[PDB]
């Protein structure tokens, strides 16, 4: 049922790649009259044990979460281990905000952070830090719907404990990371708020690369992790979206806030992003 047979999957195409892994587009066609759904394959290339480990984890984190706003778990195939989740054909939500720009307003930015905020919500109910939330990440079901996806990074907090510190910190881009996750390699639910804040910050500039997180960063900037942390520390934030809401801006700042016990949960964040404008 959950079980797919290699000998079924016909592959199609590549989605995306990593040093460690790639996600690849195919067709599960068990009549092999193209008929079958598509769905997208992750899989490891030549990886070491630590990573094998990480995505036996991932795989039974995706299993157990579900939510309307999280990519859905199908199933596995098994020498080598792959991941089947269900096939979102619009993409990523990066690439959707700047080819569909002309087409989508503020009110359905806005409907994509209240879903994006209740997948976070339900994610933060299951004890699960995401630790890469970012419009890359984020995938598009239709127009007026958004999934939470890329799981490879996720971690349970433990049972008793509220934050998670990470031994060998994952090469992902800096300009996402809270201080403390900069600083100490400290996650929590509530470095994953101040991700939150970097993702409203995305959609209202609508994914656009020339005032980018990393772009608008560099301008404010011995080395690069440094010279973020050091920039943060001192109360530098990113500047508020030109074609943004004033109360959403407010919004990305109180995500932002030096301690994490000051950051709003996202269970506050959820009714005052739709509430706004009513
Ligand atoms: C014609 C151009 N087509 C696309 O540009 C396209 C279409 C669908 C697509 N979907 C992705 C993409 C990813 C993915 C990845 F491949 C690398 C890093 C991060 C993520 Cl979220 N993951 C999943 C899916 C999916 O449907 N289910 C899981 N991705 C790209």
């Amino acid at each position: 049922p959950t079980i797919f047979e290699e000998r079924h999957l016909k592959y199609i195409s590549q989605l995306g790649k990593g040093n460690f892994g790639s996600v690849e587009l195919c067709r599960y066609d068990p009549l092999g009259d193209n008929t079958g759904a598509l769905v997208a394959v992750k899989q490891l290339q030549h990886s070491g044990p630590d990573q094998q480990r990480d995505f036996q984890r991932e795989i039974q984190i995706l299993k157990a979460l579900h939510s309307d706003f999280i990519v859905k778990y199908r199933g596995v195939s098994y020498q080598s281990l792959r991941l089947v989740m269900e096939y979102l054909p619009s993409g990523c939500l990066r690439d959707f905000l700047q080819r569909h720009r002309a087409r989508l307003d503020a009110s359905r930015l806005l409907l994509y952070s209240s879903q994006i905020c209740k997948g976070m919500e339900y994610l933060g109910s299951r004890r699960c830090v995401h630790r890469d939330l970012a419009a890359r990440n984020i995938l598009v079901e239709s127009e007026a719907h958004v999934k939470i996806a890329d799981f490879g990074l996720a971690k349970l907090l433990p049972l008793d404990k509220d934050y998670y510190v990470v031994r060998e910190p994952g090469q992902s881009p800096i300009f996402w990371y809270a201080p403390e996750s900069l600083s100490d390699n400290i996650f929590s639910r509530q470095s994953d708020v101040w991700s939150f804040g970097v993702v409203l910050y995305e959609l209202f500039t609508y994914c656009d690369k020339s005032c980018s997180p990393s772009a608008e960063f560099l301008r404010m900037m011995v080395p690069a992790l440094s010279r973020l942390l050091e920039l943060l520390e001192e109360g530098q934030r990113l500047p508020a979206p030109p074609a943004c809401p004033a109360e959403v801006h407010e919004l990305m700042k109180l995500c932002w806030a030096p301690s994490p016990q000051d950051r709003p949960s996202f269970s506050a964040l959820g009714p005052q992003l739709d509430m706004l404008w009513s």
